[PDB]
This record gives C-alpha cells, sequence and structure tokens, in this order.
C-alpha cells in the first residue's frame, strides 16, 4: 500500500525533533558543528521536498 | 493501521538518542543539548509517548 | 504484515544512518567526540549486528554524495 509514505513521516518526525533540539543550542561552541553538520546531512539523504517538510515540522514543534 | 507501528519506529529512535545524551549530559555543552533534546521531545510527543521513550531507553541501558 | 516489520526498521536505521553521519564528520572537537563515541555504544545496546551493519551502510551511502 502506502508504506513508503508512513515510513517517512515517521522519519520526517525524529529529524524534526532533532533538527530542534541543535537549533535552540546551535550557538554554544562547538555544538554549531553538529548543527551545520546535521543540516549537511539531511541535504544528502533526503529529497528537497521532504527536508522543508522537515524544516516545517521543526518550526511547528518550536513555536508549542 | 499502521501508524502505530510508525510510531515505534519513532519512540526507539528518540530513545537510543535519549540514551546517548544521557551518558555524555555532564561534557559541558553536551548538557545544553540533552537538555534541548528532553525540551523537544516534551514539545513534539505526548507524555505517554514521552514515556515510551522513556522506557525504551532503560531497557537499552540495561543491556 | 512483514511489509510493516521492514518498514519500521527501515525507517529507525536510516533516521540513524543521517544522525551518525552528522556526528561522524564532527567527531574531532571536544566534547563531540564523546556524544559520537556515545552514540556509536548506544547503537551497539539497542541495535543487533545486522541492524548495525544495515546503518553502516547506510552511512557510507549518505557520505559518498
Amino acid at each position: 500500500e502506502e508504506i513508503e509514505e508512513a515510513v517517512k513521516e515517521a522519519e520526517l518526525k525524529v529529524l524534526a525533533i532533532v533538527l530542534v533540539a541543535l537549533r535552540s543550542v546551535s550557538h554554544y561552541e562547538p555544538l554549531s558543528r553538529l548543527y551545520e553538520s546535521f543540516l549537511d546531512a539531511l541535504k544528502k539523504a533526503l529529497s528537497e521536498e521532504e527536508l522543508k517538510e522537515v524544516e516545517k515540522e521543526a518550526e511547528r514543534i518550536e513555536k508549542k
């Protein structure tokens, strides 16, 4: 069925949680290096639309 | 039907990250990422979800 | 069915590969080194050896781009 879709929602939600956490601390040395590392790894591993979906889910979490 | 098993993937990955962050939360500034992560966990998941990551993290820590 | 087991496992292991790649590439800075080692130890407890092997392949895949 749509297993691919359901698998992807879980990926994107976990990765958005990690993104929120790294973002909060991204100006303490050297966590800024891990922030940019994580973002680089997301860009390589996810499609462009998925990456935008991670970033949107992160902002949703960050306004909560 | 299956978002239940979707959820188990989530909580088990989050539990593995939590375990890694707990074992180094005494090396600064990692304690800030440990707290940021617990703060992101609390925001993003219901309390039942949070406690499942916790118990899964305990089962991992006991291995 | 068995399509959901391969599903959950697959989601789990690519996400862990992404985090692994992120940590690996900054592991010389301290104490990011320590969080890297500690992630590797957590993977060793939580994952089987074939799950760990699959995480590392996905990690090399990502690093290769």
